[PDB]
């Protein structure tokens, strides 16, 4: 327990971390243009059928005549008229295709192949294809980055993410952009880990908790640059690439990193650790004192330092309770943000102001927060975060759509909250497990968030069923989760435990 004597003896936080934190943080900044893309990528232009071609519109009036109109008296998306109906008419399913509005959306894939009627769902499951990669890309890359180091697997997954999004721009067809897009997601996965634990082994532990702040701001900021670059580039192949391009560059000068050197002491090769230490003692200027470091040194100084298995979650009854609680806690939280943060066209205002707004929400949300969680405790914020919102988002259903400040503002408010939950279960769960299982505990968590960002989009779908079902659920969820968080235990105060034997003495 002796490496942190190590890299303080080398610079502590130095020119070495501040360049490679900079540069390793600022592919974070485009991991929410990315989850959150086909907001603007697969945006729904208004659509109405196209008149039968043989049909002639000089002569037949237009739309008025070919076109069935619904209730609110706008051309019905998915009909059009069998024979010229003049001032009960047979409806027949287009054939022909459809005409979009092109004066918000010039192309979408919507547009490009026709997502729309009876393939509408095909939106939803391309994002939940995407995330399926997330999911699989978080396991991959976790146990690939063990096993070939922090950086080759960034250096791989930067590669990965550049060439999935440029070819996914470049599609041909939808179930190709579909894989493209699972792809670029597993690689994005990858580099939101491997950023992470790079920074984080890099850094003092007395500026860890920092480091962790910094990538969830650097993540927020993303969103102002996801509506600023949807604005400029409004197509959807042009977008898509514009947010890939990016990641050709992080890849070229990814290959000057420099590896963890604490994944070098684990491996076995202290010969890295003491080559990475003593290139950081060049970097941050401590020459002198990077020379001293040698092999008698390193090694009796990181001999103390020199995780039990998932099953034990389970296995153990009082971690299988604090296993299964918190996995409620952090499905719901991700399951109801994806679902309102992944419908940004209902609301009535602009798509790009509703973006913003929304990324402006996680500042003033995230400080309340941080009042809440530490003046009052982290179980009563999370209850509150949680239920506010669930609150937030049923009213957001029950409400008329003519309100839109209503509306917009429940949703912002919902929004804000969902990001509040998503900081205090990052504390609350690192504090409710014992030191054995709390890494292991704070993946399964995260997976399990993951695991609700695939099922978000599939509930989306339910809107056919009932327009408002997808808000009533994404509602409800967050609701249960603020009962289920009664169950666990008050971290205010309390040191963290280190054996099972003290999660059951609390």
């Amino acid at each position: 327990m002796a490496f942190n004597d190590l890299l303080q003896q080398v610079g502590g936080v130095g020119r070495f971390q501040q360049i490679q934190v900079t540069l390793v943080v600022l592919p974070l900044l485009l991991m929410a243009s990315h989850n959150t893309l086909q907001n603007f990528t697969a945006a729904i232009p208004t659509h109405h059928c196209r008149p039968p071609a043989d049909a002639n519109l000089s002569k037949n009036g237009g739309l008025e005549v070919w076109l069935p109109r619904d209730r609110q008296g706008q051309p019905e998306s998915c009909l059009r008229f069998t024979s010229p109906q003049w001032g009960t008419g047979a409806t027949e399913p287009c054939t022909d295709g459809w005409i979009y509005d092109n004066s918000t959306f010039p192309s979408t894939i919507v547009t490009e192949w026709d997502l729309v009627c009876s393939h509408r769902a095909l939106r939803q499951l391309a994002q939940s294809l995407y995330m399926v990669g997330v999911l699989l890309g978080a396991m991959v890359f976790g146990y690939l980055a063990d096993r070939l180091g922090r950086r080759k697997v960034l250096i791989l997954n930067y590669l990965q993410t550049a060439v999935s999004g440029t070819c996914a721009a470049f599609a041909p067809n939808f179930p190709i952009y579909c894989a493209f897009r699972l792809l670029s997601g597993m690689a994005l996965a990858g580099i939101s880990l491997n950023c992470m634990t790079l920074n984080v082994e890099w850094m003092p532990i007395h500026t860890r908790a920092c480091v962790g702040t910094l990538i969830g701001y650097v993540y927020s900021l993303g969103q102002f640059l996801l509506a600023g670059v949807a604005y400029a580039v409004p197509h959807w192949r042009h977008l898509q690439l514009l947010v890939s391009a990016p990641f050709f560059a992080f890849f070229i000068y990814s290959w000057f990193f420099i590896e963890s050197a604490r994944w070098h002491s684990s491996s076995g090769r202290l010969d890295l650790t003491l080559r990475a230490l003593q290139r950081v003692a060049r970097i941050n200027g401590k020459r002198e004192e990077g020379a001293k470091l040698s092999m008698e040194v390193l090694r009796a100084s990181l001999q103390k330092e020199l995780q039990a298995s998932a099953m034990e979650l389970l296995r153990c009854p009082t971690l299988r309770h604090l296993f299964l609680c918190l996995s409620m806690l952090w499905f719901a939280t991700s399951f109801a943000y994806y679902g309102l943060v992944m419908d940004l066209q209902g609301f009535g205002v602009s798509i790009y102001l509703i973006q913003v707004i929304f990324g402006a929400v996680d500042l003033p949300a995230k400080l309340v927060g941080f009042l809440v969680i530490n003046s009052l405790g982290r179980r009563p914020a999370q209850m509150a975060a949680l239920l506010l919102a669930g609150i937030c988002i049923l009213l957001n259903g029950v409400i008329p759509q003519d309100q839109s400040i209503v509306r917009t503002s429940l949703a912002v408010l919902g929004k804000g909250c969902l990001a509040a939950s998503f900081n205090c279960i990052f504390l609350y769960t690192g504090e409710l497990y014992p030191t054995m299982i709390r890494q292991t505990g704070m993946g399964m968590g995260s997976t399990m968030a993951r695991v609700g960002s695939i099922v978000s989009p599939l509930v989306s779908m339910t809107a056919e069923l009932y327009p408002s079902m997808p808000l009533f659920i994404y509602g409800a969820v967050p609701v249960a989760a603020s009962a289920v968080t009664v169950l666990l235990p008050e971290t205010l105060g309390q040191p963290l435990p280190d054996t099972v034997q003290d999660l059951e003495s609390r």
